[PDB]
Parts: C-alpha cells; sequence; structure tokens
C-alpha cells in the first residue's frame, strides 16, 4: 500500500466526466474539473488539463498522468503551508499518506482549518486526534472514507485499506 493505491481506492477511476460527492464535475481518479454547474465549463477545463480537444472522455494513461500531478500538487500544498508543513514533517510515512489524502480531497486551506486536530497529530495523541477529526463536515459527508483516513492517522498502519 502507498498514497497512490490508497487514493485509487478512495476515489475510484472513471474515464468519462462524472460528478463527485459534492456534485462537482470531475474525471479520472478524483480530478476535480470545476465547481461550475456548466458541463461546457467542465469540458473546457478537461481539454486544458489534458492538452487536447477531448469528448469528455480520457484514456487510463491520461487519468493516471493527471493523478500523479494531483498527488504532487497535494504534497506541494502541504510543504508550502505554514500550518501543514510542521505537522507533515512530524509524521511517519504512513500517516503522511493520510495527510496527503485529506489535502487531495478538500484542499490545503480546508485541511489547514483542522487546527486542533493538527495540534493533536503533532503531539502524537492519536486517539484524541481521531476523535477530533471525526467532528467535522468532512466525516459527516463522507464517513466511510473519513473512517479509513482517521484509522490510518490513529494506527499508523494500512489496516483500513488491506481488505480493499
Ligand atoms: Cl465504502
Amino acid at each position: 500500500m502507498n498514497i497512490f493505491e490508497m487514493l485509487r481506492i478512495d476515489e475510484g477511476l472513471r474515464l468519462k466526466i462524472y460528478k463527485d460527492t459534492e456534485g462537482y464535475y470531475t474525471i479520472g481518479i478524483g480530478h476535480l474539473l470545476t465547481k461550475s454547474p456548466s458541463l461546457n465549463a467542465a469540458k473546457s477545463e478537461l481539454d486544458k488539463a489534458i492538452g487536447r480537444n477531448t469528448n469528455g472522455v480520457i484514456t487510463k494513461d491520461e487519468a493516471e498522468k493527471l493523478f500523479n500531478q494531483d498527488v504532487d500538487a497535494a504534497v506541494r500544498g502541504i510543504l508550502r503551508n505554514a500550518k501543514l508543513k510542521p505537522v507533515y514533517d512530524s509524521l511517519d510515512a504512513v500517516r503522511r499518506a493520510a495527510a496527503i489524502n485529506m489535502v487531495f480531497q478538500m484542499g490545503e486551506t480546508g485541511v489547514a482549518g483542522f487546527t486542533n486536530s493538527l495540534r493533536m497529530l503533532q503531539q502524537k495523541r492519536w486517539d484524541e486526534a481521531a476523535v477530533n477529526l471525526a467532528k467535522s463536515r468532512w466525516y459527516n459527508q463522507t464517513p466511510n472514507r473519513a473512517k479509513r483516513v482517521i484509522t490510518t492517522f490513529r494506527t499508523g498502519t494500512w489496516d483500513a485499506y488491506k481488505n480493499l
């Protein structure tokens, strides 16, 4: 298991434009295109992302290319953020994956707002951090995925992803 396999499990893979859990146009492995309700606007973003005039449809190779870029962007966002970087630096590689997962799903700004959870993670108060993380719109809206990510933070193991 690793961050790529982890996010592949959590996001799935779809080669045609679809709507994510919030109703936003998305493609591939959870690549958000736009928050606009316009499918045309989504298609425009897709073509710009891929570098060709698509039919709202991409190849697996293209989906994986975007995915790698998005994983990179998440790590980049963490390392450039004053609130996220020290917590990330403080973590083991398994828990680092959980942090990347959250940033991939909700963005750097959203994750940086988990101030109290972040503090508990940096203190390595795993059970307390887990309890705090679950007190969120995030957990309520995507509880099964959030449970997996929280279990990863709680245990520093891949146990939540091993049956998957
Ligand atoms: Cl599930």
